[PDB]
């Protein structure tokens, strides 16, 4: 038994981390076949991040211009091109340690384990979730910037996140491994802000849902909630509004605890109402919303 | 910026991990080197599993009663011992993925990554702590049993933890990779009960420095107390009594937030006795204390 918040094994994605240097300027790299993908921002200079242009910054950049070291064996940079956001630096070695991969790009809502990284080296992983403002609550310092997002299904990596940039309020934002920003914001330094978050409200019911496949079950409640009376409860404590897919797809879990969706809905908005008066659930005395219903699955068989 | 629960890379760990078979029970097992490291209950018969004589279990097995798979390839047992509550397994291969490692007893109070496993596969991996009274509270079912707990230092993996039960409250037991236990608790299906709980308090004062870097400062607090005066306090809520070797290893972080250890001891004693009043420190309504001081440290810029 048991219930954590769980990265995936990240060895495939590690043996694809290098250091990519431009001018003063370093950062890591995602190292796929014969390619290096990073963040385009390497090429910018401190003083050009006020309004940097890019196509003429990368083609007045050389192929010498970029330092990419795998641990310390020197790829040579073959080519450069611009991937949208990020850049598409072509080495003269494929990486033998590629792994089956595809690029994915998440909804908000979804969640992913994300490998630190700095100069190239991982340093920590951890577990993620695409927030409803497109913005993420990572861990990021600098040199972080490269940093990719992650999720494994049958030795197949699905790259859905590269780290480029932190908002001001300490949240972080970047872009897939197309090199497209997640939300609004843009790779410069402008006045940017995210907007204002809500709680994933379908993560915490499959949650709530773990918490009673372990046994957590003090919050239940004989009553049986509409799927609007509880939306309407939802968003005055800023909550995202739970949708006729997202009670299809607790499906499963309803299935397996003999609960049914509104009936923990139910036990959610009288949490929200009343709080936790003290009491824990799967030792935590706040409502978490960043586990799937998936991710219920996989540490929940049945 | 931004604190989260980090579990180093799994991607030295995830090469060591193998599939054990003995009779009808199959458990994950460790493969440095030339032998492979598993817990001795894979040799448990079913009905034996209430009180077993591993002995004669051993006894009645042979090199070839054990199955060991790394991936595909089927792996050779040459010889065979029991050390404490560790079975060792000698193959005719060594590990071509052996890191550089070593087999450390951690003390109560630090924390290690855990690369849960199942079928001698990693699925996912997360951080835990050794609680005083000797458990881990992780995510275990059945078949992860031989799971592995680490810590890396630079190159090397320092192996510490290996999973083998689950107690009746759902907290999880296991042993160092010498087989000996962490704790009591001896490898049998009986009704052990683990001690009492107390809280780590250096890790607390750590996880509210960390608070302190990443913006919450509101429990922070002018007055000061002494070492003596905070222990009594400590000791009346079943904190552990804060040595001066805990006040020195959080001069790092009293240097980064510019508050004195005894300071924070007093912001402590404070929160201990009027309690939360509602308010949160990094979004938790309670106090963790499962990050220590080195665990700070990794995700602060010192
Ligand atoms: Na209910």
């Amino acid at each position: 038994s048991g219930f954590r918040k769980m990265a995936f094994p990240s060895g495939k994605v590690e043996g694809c981390m290098v250091q990519v240097t431009c001018g003063t300027t370093t950062l890591n790299g995602l190292w796929l076949d014969d390619v290096v993908y990073c963040p385009r921002h390497v090429i910018c200079t401190s003083e050009d991040m006020l309004n940097p242009n890019y196509e003429d910054l990368l083609i007045r950049k050389s192929n010498h211009n970029f330092l990419v070291q795998a641990g310390n064996v020197q790829l040579r940079v073959i080519g450069h091109s611009m991937q949208n956001c990020v850049l598409k630096l072509k080495v003269d070695t494929a990486n033998p340690k590629t792994p089956k991969y595809k690029f994915v790009r998440i909804q908000p809502g979804q969640t992913f384990s994300v490998l630190a990284c700095y100069n190239g080296s991982p340093s920590g992983v951890y577990q993620c979730a695409m927030r409803p403002n497109f913005t993420i609550k990572g861990s990021f310092l600098n040199g972080s910037c490269g940093s990719v997002g992650f999720n494994i299904d049958y030795d197949c990596v699905s790259f859905c996140y590269m780290h480029h940039m932190e908002l001001p309020t300490g949240v972080h934002a970047g872009t897939d491994l197309e090199g497209n920003f997640y939300g609004p914001f843009v790779d410069r330094q402008t006045a940017q802000a995210a907007g204002t978050d809500t709680t994933i409200t379908v993560n915490v019911l499959a949650w709530l849902y773990a918490a009673v496949i372990n046994g957590d079950r003090w919050f239940l409640n004989r009553f049986t909630t509409t799927l609007n009376d509880f939306n309407l409860v939802a968003m005055k404590y800023n909550y995202e509004p739970l949708t006729q897919d997202h009670v299809d797809i607790l499906g499963p879990l309803s299935a397996q605890t003999g609960i049914a969706v509104l009936d923990m809905c139910a036990s959610l908005k009288e949490l929200l109402q009343n709080g936790m008066n003290g009491r824990t659930i799967l030792g935590s005395a706040l409502l978490e919303d960043e586990f799937t219903p998936f991710d219920v699955v996989r540490q929940c068989p049945h």
